[PDB]
């Protein structure tokens, strides 16, 4: 359980006095729990944390009830990015983040979106974000944003890929976090310019 702090995501934007509607469940967009993802919806998840079983725009989409395109932050093109992670239940496991660039709120945002910046971790470490130990808090991590990308209506997509079932890794072999786990996302409004 944890949610996207800084910038903050949709379902969290109550906790800085937005007007948008409040989630006090915040920390658990976990894709509508493990059984639902991965028995009832064959391993998917829903953009931005909900279960996929619901129709789109879901709560956290734009367009939802928690999507209402407000812009929470604004960056710099191509610059590190500090984001901060609220951790509750301090899971283990690996954050990535990707970034939809997106210029206009009327369009609805998809994972293929996403998946054309997937944000390298400004440390040079890859794109996967590791919480080694069990503690609860807020954690930063460093992004570079890509360079020369820019967008009026973004999206940020946090992924958060737990650790915890012992599953086959598929070479003969099985171990923890093998196979299935349980996952987050959180989706955040955020606006790049050249500045
Ligand atoms: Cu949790």
């Amino acid at each position: 359980h944890g949610h996207l702090s800084v910038p903050p995501m949709r379902s969290s934007m109550w906790r800085d006095g937005y007007n948008v509607p409040p989630n006090y469940n915040d920390d658990g967009l976990n894709c509508g729990s493990f059984d639902v993802q991965w028995v009832k919806n064959g391993g998917k998840c829903g953009e931005c944390g909900d279960d996929y079983s619901l129709p789109r725009p879901r709560p956290n989409e734009s367009g939802g009830m928690y999507g209402k395109n407000i812009i929470v932050a604004n960056y710099q093109q191509g610059s590190t990015i500090s984001v901060d992670l609220h951790i509750q239940a301090p899971h283990i496991g690996f954050f990535e983040f990707r970034l939809c660039a997106r210029n206009d709120p009327n369009v609805l945002e998809t994972q293929d979106c996403f998946d054309q910046h997937l944000l390298e971790l400004a440390d040079g470490s890859g794109t996967r974000f590791t919480m080694e130990e069990h503690v609860a808090g807020e954690y930063t991590v460093d992004l570079k944003l890509p360079q020369g990308v820019t967008c009026t209506n973004c999206v940020l997509q946090w992924f958060w890929r737990t650790g915890n079932r012992y599953g086959d890794c598929g070479d003969g072999t099985s171990g923890m976090g093998c196979g299935p786990q349980e996952e987050y996302r959180n989706c955040a409004d955020i606006a790049i310019a050249w500045s």
